[PDB]
């Protein structure tokens, strides 16, 4: 997929930006179809924003 | 707010990488006041939440 690393990064520095202009807090997990990992967490880490995200549902 | 906008465009977007690159997304975002907003390209969060779990 040609466009997959302008995408991925695109979203990346987007899902930060959110988080810096807006004080969100954001996780953002991206398996390619090659299976490798990308990711972003604005907090002081994914854990603790996986565990808020659990406690709400 | 600017919030909803660059939301919405997030939202969207992970949807795009998704369905465009066969990627598997999952996005979580909460609010300043706490609203959670969520995308999961999966048949569901926790599926993908546990596929991260068992890498490094």
């Amino acid at each position: 997929q040609v466009t997959f690393a302008k995408r991925r990064n695109g979203l990346l520095k987007k899902a930060y930006e959110l988080s810096v202009l807006c004080d969100a807090e954001v996780a953002l997990i991206i398996f390619s179809n090659r299976g490798k990992l990308y990711e972003f967490c604005s907090s002081s880490s994914m854990l603790r924003t996986l565990e808020r995200y659990q406690k709400c549902n």
